[PDB]
Formats: structure tokens, C-alpha cells, sequence
């Protein structure tokens, strides 16, 4: 009834590189006159190894396509006023006395900023309470609570943000870097419990473009309860309740009726990133794990022929085409066969001028694969986990790869 590992057999040797790039995210930074935007930005580029001290200092004085990286993502900074939409919107608010307060008055532009965000499609606003080090504020839990509560009422009032479930507040010092890359030390701020800014940014689940994409949730387990329970990780989009999903590749319709979190509570909705357990009405006689629950308008793709970069780990090593094993792309489990060894690879992913007649261990290649049955997938590029597979020679492992192109 269930799936042990969602090709989490991808463990062993960190060669997961060049072929499994980091997640491309689009972040924008919003804030007042001297809120700290430029310093915050610069310090992140430096603290995160993108730039040197001089460059840092250069950038910051001249602000008066860049990008940074965390463990699992690459963030591309966008201007203030497809890859045009922000995934994340960071409002930078100064915690200094006089500056903070200035914002919420005739002169100040904070209400404008909340509306700007809203217009830009930011429904999960990240609010950074900057300058917690500045003498007028020295990491006082009271100053922090003062700012956060004013912002709570304010943002709900002028732009509808519900601070309990929409806005994430965070204290930082853009100048000293405290709570930017690394959490603030207890000796400096005994009270803060959460993560640093980049920690949150690296793990944070609500990415606008992805939340707004079509729904995709590979079925990881089918089992009974008050009826059938399809369940897995939502990989894109969002799911409501008493709303119809499509089952691919079979193209059969169904209706969600309950959503249960990892603590089995009947919620009304979840988004991408969440690990949920659904329940549905409809003929699920042909439904099985591996298949993908998706939007009825732009459903996930399914094909039988596609292209893909691969890397052999330890197979007996030989012959082009043919070779049949067991692919795993997200929970599907499917007999796949080589069908046109097109290019080889090496060191600095070049390509290949002499299409091999076969492959071997320690040889990464690209080739047209084939399945008798169609399997749901997408380009890693577009939906990483929907294009991340591992091959398996009848028991043992063999290779691992990503899909690059869908062939009709
Ligand atoms: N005390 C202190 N000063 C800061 C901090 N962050 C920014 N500032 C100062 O506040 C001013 C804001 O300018 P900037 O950092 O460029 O913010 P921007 O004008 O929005 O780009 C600068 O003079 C910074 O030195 C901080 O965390 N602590």
C-alpha cells in the first residue's frame, strides 16, 4: 500500500553537482529611505561568499544580475518598482527610535510599501526588523515586540496581511551581520528562538511563483480509512477542499474532501512544500502510487520518450541502447530502456562530438530514454523533484539522472 523511499536512494557520494543545480528563486527587497536595504544586501553578498570586502563596500556606497546562494538555493535580487514575478518579498523596517515611527505617518511611506508588495503579488511577506544593534535599540525584546505588534495591526489594516500566517518577522543587524547568515548568539540576544535570515530563506516553503503554479503532488502512498487516502509532498501549486484534482497519466478526475497534515488534523488547505494526506471521492480503481495528482487545467506532463543526463555508479558496463532497468523519478517506479546514447560528459560539462556506442562506471552521459507506459514528469529545470531519477539493475543501483526535455 505504501512507498519506502521516494528515490531517496539518491544518497551516497556528493557528486550531486553540475547536473543537480541549486533552486532558482527571485527575491526582492522593499523598504524606506535609510531602512538598511543596501547594507543588508551587501552584507549578504559578502557573508555568503559572493563578493570580497572592497566589492561589498563598493556596492553599498554606489547603491546610495546580482545573486546570492545558500545551501540549497540561488536567489536573484530584482528591482523595486515568468522570471519577472517575485517568489519572496522582504520588507526592511528600521528598529531605530524616530526612524521606525516616521514610517507610519503622513511623511512616511510604510503603508505605500505594504501596498506595493501586495500589488507585486506578495502574499507571504518576510519582514526584517533591522538595526537591533543601533544604540537606541540594543536587542531589547521590548523594542522588538513594540515594532512587531505595530506592524501586525498596521499591515492587517492597510494591506490585509494576517501576521499569524502570512508575515514572518525577524530581528537582524545588517551592519554587524548578526542573525543574517548565522543565528544571533545567546550572549547578544538571549531571547530570539528562531533561525537566521538565510536559514529561513534557504528552507522557507512559500515561494510565490511555485504556490501559483499548477498543482502537482506525486502519490507516495495509497491506503484506506474513511475511504481511500492518497498522500505525498505537494511539489507545486496549492490544494483547497471539495475541489477536483486530475490523476495522471490515466487522465481520471477525482474530488478532494479532507486534508490531513503530518499531525492528522482536518485542515482546509495546504501549499507546495507540505507533506499531506488527502481523501477523495471517485473511481480510483486504476489509481496507484507513482501517479501524480494535478490541476485539471494545466496538468503535470506525462511521456514515454525524453532526454536526460545520467551518471553510472558501478554497472557491469557495456552496449548502447537496449539496457533495461528500473527508473524512479519521484515515487513512480518504472521499467525504462535506453534508446539513443547521444552525448557523453566529463569534468566541465562540455557535451560530446562522438556519440558513444556504450557507457561505463564513472561515465556521465545524456540519452533518449523510453518507457512502454507513460510516466508523469517535468524538466528538472522547471520542477526539480519532478525530474530527479535513479536507475536500478534488479536489486542493485546503477546510475542517477535528471530529465532535460519532454519529447511530445
Ligand atoms: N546601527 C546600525 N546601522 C545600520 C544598520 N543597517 C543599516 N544601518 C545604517 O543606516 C543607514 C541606512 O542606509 P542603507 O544601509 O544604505 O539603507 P538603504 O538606504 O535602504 O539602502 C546607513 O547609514 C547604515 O550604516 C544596522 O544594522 N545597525
Amino acid at each position: 500500500t505504501e512507498d519506502a523511499t521516494d528515490l531517496q536512494n539518491e544518497v551516497d557520494q556528493e557528486l550531486l553537482k553540475d547536473m543537480y543545480g541549486k533552486e532558482h528563486v527571485n527575491i526582492v527587497f522593499i523598504g524606506h529611505v535609510d531602512a538598511g536595504k543596501s547594507t543588508l544586501g551587501g552584507n549578504i553578498l559578502f557573508l555568503t561568499g559572493m563578493v570580497d570586502k572592497r566589492t561589498m563596500e563598493k556596492i553599498e556606497r554606489e547603491a546610495k544580475r546580482a545573486y546570492f546562494e545558500t545551501e540549497h538555493r540561488r536567489f536573484s535580487l530584482l528591482d523595486a518598482p515568468g522570471a519577472s514575478q517575485a517568489d519572496i518579498g522582504v520588507l526592511v523596517i528600521s528598529a531605530r527610535r524616530g526612524e521606525f515611527e516616521a514610517g507610519f505617518e503622513r511623511g512616511g511611506q510604510t503603508r505605500e510599501h505594504a501596498v506595493l508588495a501586495r500589488t507585486q503579488g506578495i502574499n507571504h511577506l518576510v519582514v526584517v526588523i533591522n538595526k537591533m544593534d543601533e544604540p537606541s535599540v540594543q536587542w531589547s525584546e521590548e523594542r522588538y515586540k513594540e515594532c512587531v505588534d505595530k506592524l501586525s495591526m498596521f499591515l492587517r489594516r492597510v494591506a490585509g496581511y494576517n501576521s499569524k500566517t502570512d508575515v514572518k518577522y525577524m530581528p537582524v543587524s545588517a551592519y554587524t551581520g548578526q542573525n543574517v547568515k548565522d543565528r544571533v548568539d545567546s550572549s547578544v540576544c538571549p531571547w530570539y528562538q528562531g533561525p537566521s535570515l538565510l536559514e529561513y530563506l534557504d528552507s522557507m516553503t512559500h515561494l510565490e511563483r511555485k504556490v501559483n503554479a499548477p498543482f502537482i503532488m506525486p502519490i507516495a502512498s495509497k491506503y484506506k480509512d474513511l475511504g481511500t487516502i492518497l498522500e505525498g509532498k505537494i511539489e507545486a501549486g496549492s490544494i483547497k477542499k471539495n475541489s477536483n484534482v486530475l490523476v495522471m497519466p490515466i487522465n481520471q478526475t477525482l474530488e478532494v474532501t479532507a486534508i490531513y497534515d503530518e499531525a492528522d488534523e482536518e485542515i482546509s488547505s495546504s501549499i507546495c512544500g507540505d507533506q499531506v494526506r488527502l481523501r477523495v471521492r471517485g473511481d480510483d480503481s486504476d489509481v496507484q502510487t507513482g501517479y501524480v495528482l494535478t490541476s485539471t487545467k494545466n496538468p503535470v506532463h506525462a511521456t514515454t520518450r525524453f532526454i536526460a543526463q545520467i551518471a553510472i555508479l558501478e554497472l557491469p558496463s557495456i552496449l548502447t541502447t537496449g539496457y533495461s532497468c528500473v527508473m524512479h523519478i519521484h515515487t513512480a517506479v518504472e521499467e525504462v530502456s535506453f534508446a539513443k546514447l547521444l552525448h557523453k560528459l566529463d569534468k566541465t560539462n562540455r557535451k560530446s562530438k562522438k556519440p558513444p556506442m556504450f557507457a561505463t562506471k564513472g561515465m556521465k552521459i545524456i540519452a533518449e530514454l523510453e518507457t512502454q507506459t507513460p510516466v508523469c514528469m517535468e524538466r528538472f529545470e522547471d520542477y526539480q523533484y519532478m525530474g530527479r531519477f535513479t536507475l536500478r539493475d534488479q536489486g542493485t543501483t546503477v546510475a542517477v539522472g535528471k530529465v532535460v526535455k519532454i519529447l511530445d
